[PDB]
């Protein structure tokens, strides 16, 4: 339960994606972005109420590529990083492999993709095709960064 109560709690404001189609899946594909789009629209906005506004995200024409930046607040002091992703032919079952770039300075980075917890994949699967990228934020890269982004500091690399 407490795995589940959890995920909810993190992204029960969040809007559900329905649409099971990757890239490749013509008009599915092209609703399945409109649902991607909605759900990372209202994350946004309810994170300026939560005055933790911590990411931008755009795509492609075609939304396979994406790029933007996070911002991570440690002691009163901002953070900012650039952000990338590829969608898979796989997704959404297949959950995106986050770069940053910039930070490949730590051993949680095989190029430039992050290393989540070992916990991430399954929690995707159960949820799949309900999570897409706004969760991928929400329940992938916003952990992190509440790890590793206080650890690198503290390592004197940032």
């Amino acid at each position: 339960s407490m795995a589940d109560e959890a995920t909810r709690r993190v992204v029960s404001e969040i809007p559900v994606l329905k649409t099971n189609a990757g890239p490749r899946d013509r008009e599915l594909w092209v609703q399945r972005l409109k649902e991607e789009y909605q759900s990372l629209i209202r994350y946004v906005e309810n994170n300026k109420n939560a005055d933790n506004d911590w990411f931008r995200l755009e795509s492609n024409k075609e939304g396979t590529r994406w790029f933007g930046k996070c911002w991570y607040i440690h002691d009163l002091l901002k953070y900012e990083f650039d952000i990338e992703f590829d969608i898979p032919i796989t997704y959404p079952t297949t959950a995106p492999e986050i770069a940053v770039p910039e930070l490949d300075k730590t051993a949680k980075m095989y190029g430039g993709k992050i290393c989540l917890t070992d916990h991430f994949k399954p929690l995707w699967a159960r949820n799949v095709p309900k999570f897409g990228l706004a969760h991928l934020m929400a329940l992938g890269l916003g952990p992190h960064l509440a790890v590793e982004i206080p650890d690198l500091i503290q390592k004197g690399v940032i």
